């Protein structure tokens, strides 16, 4: 398997970093970008390369498995990962599908184990794994402390306990995210990761792949351009589909990511 490793090789030394100038006043064309985009290698798990039994009925869609060197463990199976964050940074966010019904017991267990304080879920109104005020789902009982509604998104404050610990976690539902999409603006989106700078972050949408591979691009760009005044888009989406096979979903999500982070440059405090 020379062709595993042309895909690694690509993933790991691919990059197209963009000053700030040039991301906002001189972008790639969107044909360039398409061209981009489909250089890219999708780094999808095979389902005979994963090889742990009985998996199948807690992943949501049968083509879309965690990664092996990236999986998270419920120290037995949940479909998620762990992704690596700015600069490379280990175990910043957890990506994983929405819960399944079967799957909810282990999504807060993982949430546990792993520490997590912070929920992002991106979805469009229109499986509810938190309660209303309260209930438990297996050893964990979950109260909602505190919710405000906001154009686009939901902030839920709650707490989770487990014997007797309890640990307080920050859940923000953001609606206006149609699958294989992209939101109308993308502003509302920015105020979303400003919203998560307030252990790993879980971010996960229905299949846990376009749209959540999206919000971390979104994430660490902001932060490389806070940081040094330059983007590496390309280089960002690889990094991801090291982590997870298929983060970003379509070309089209992919030129938003463009624009969204040429409104982040530009909405950067300056001076008049």
């Amino acid at each position: 398997n020379t062709p595993r490793e042309v895909t690694l090789h690509f993933l790991r030394t691919a990059g197209h970093p963009l000053t700030r100038w040039a991301l906002q006043r001189q972008p790639p064309s969107p044909k360039q970008l398409e061209e981009e985009f489909l250089k890219i290698p999708s780094n999808f798990v095979s389902p005979e390369d994963l090889d742990i039994p009985g998996h199948a009925s807690k992943d949501r869609y049968k083509t879309i498995l965690p990664n092996p060197q990236s999986r998270v463990c419920l120290g037995d199976y949940i479909n998620a990962n762990y992704i690596r964050g700015y600069d490379g940074k280990e175990k910043v966010y957890i990506a994983t599908q929405g819960p399944m019904p079967n799957t909810v017991s282990d999504f807060w267990e993982m949430v546990w184990q792993e520490e997590v304080s912070l929920i992002v879920m991106l979805t469009q109104l229109r499986v509810h794994y938190w309660p209303t005020e309260e209930e438990t789902y297996g050893p964990f009982q979950i109260r909602i402390q505190d919710m405000k509604e906001c154009p686009e998104y939901t902030v839920r404050q709650l707490t989770i306990q487990y014997q007797e610990e309890r640990r307080s976690v920050k859940h923000i539902l953001f609606s206006a995210w149609p699958d294989h999409q992209t939101p109308e603006s993308a502003g509302p989106l920015l105020r979303l990761v400003a919203e998560v700078e307030e252990g790993p972050i879980v971010v996960h949408c229905s299949a846990g792949i376009g749209r959540t591979g999206c919000f971390i691009a979104t994430r660490i760009g902001c932060q490389q351009l806070k940081a040094r005044g330059e983007v590496d888009i390309l280089g960002i989406v690889c990094q991801l589909r090291l982590d997870r096979g298929g983060m970003i979903q379509t070309a089209e999500q992919y030129q938003f990511l463009h624009h969204t982070l040429a409104l982040y440059a530009g909405q950067l405090p300056e001076e008049p």
